[PDB]
């Protein structure tokens, strides 16, 4: 079963919406376990309360820091870092999720969401879910990015958790 989870993102802690994804457990599952855990919270960290700390409008909205033992740009469940699954999903277009990274097998918690399709991320970023439903408001945050990526408005995940 694709596990389905989801974010409610704030602007300034106004409402604005959920967005809903679509883990890919069957083609990346130890990614998507990954992701869905952070978002539950149930290894004692994850997403709630995080921002989309980069947003560049037209290609991708970059979230998933959390304060950690040793640092503080997130990490995973599986300990600081972990390998690159496979690269069998590519960036098709709006609305992929995608592992951000630091290079080869440095996958943490960081994640994209991109707004366009983004084929020279294939083969480097770890494809492994898409937005389910509320592409409108990804489509909204990107209105509070740069080109920069700097945000001109604090973009939070208010609340997140496992659907599906």
């Amino acid at each position: 079963v694709n596990p389905t989870v989801f974010f409610d993102i704030a602007v300034d802690g106004e409402p604005l919406g959920r967005v809903s994804f679509e883990l890919f457990a069957d083609k990346v599952p130890k990614t998507a376990e990954n992701f869905r855990a952070l978002s539950t919270g149930e290894k004692g960290f994850g997403y709630k309360g995080s921002c989309f700390h980069r947003i560049i409008p037209g290609f991708m909205c970059q979230g998933g820091n959390f304060t950690h033992h040793n640092g503080t740009g997130g990490k995973s469940i599986y300990g600081e870092k972990f390998e690159d699954e496979n690269f069998i999903l590519k960036h098709t277009g709006p609305g992929i999720l995608s592992m951000a990274n630091a290079g080869p097998n440095t996958n943490g918690s960081q994640f994209f969401i991109c707004t366009a399709k983004t084929e020279w991320l294939d083969g480097k970023h770890v494809v492994f879910g898409k937005v389910k439903e509320g592409m409108n408001i990804v489509e909204a945050m990107e209105r509070f990015g740069s080109r920069n990526g700097k945000t001109s408005k604090k973009i939070t995940i208010a609340d997140c958790g496992q659907l599906e």
